[PDB]
């Protein structure tokens, strides 16, 4: 109930909507990679998915003012990862389709996958610190 941690619950509630939205996003990239989905459609689904991502991003910004300066920093870093995680996810699918499996192009995927794997691991640590009121 108190206004301090009530606002943190809404931030955690928005992260649920963001995590679910990437699942709809990721499933759309795989649908185009497996050639089950044309390039034209995937572009409009990302348009639909990034809109909900844009709503969640703006909702969490509104929740920042009532938070402590240590908590506003954790949110600031949280959105930086989620912004880079969005672009690194869509950019990864396109590079996997055009790549001729040459070693130069082949390690772009591994570097981005390692980036995505580390970004996701960093995000959960930001949430757990927010859960512990860091």
């Amino acid at each position: 109930l108190p206004d301090m941690e009530e606002t943190v619950n809404k931030i955690l509630r928005a992260q649920e909507t963001r995590a679910q939205l990437y699942k709809e996003l990721e499933d759309a990239l795989n649908a185009n990679q497996e050639k089950k989905i044309g390039l034209e459609q995937m572009g409009i689904i990302v348009q639909l998915v990034t809109e909900g991502l844009n709503e969640v991003s703006s909702d969490i910004r509104n929740y920042q003012a009532s938070l402590t300066k240590e908590l506003k920093l954790l949110v600031d870093s949280l959105q930086e990862k989620e912004r880079s995680k969005l672009q690194a996810t869509v950019k990864l699918e396109q590079l996997k389709v055009v790549s001729t499996n040459s070693p130069v192009e082949n390690t772009q995927i591994s570097e981005l996958e390692a980036r995505l794997s580390s970004l996701s691991k960093e995000i959960n640590d930001i949430l757990q610190n927010m859960k512990d009121e860091i």
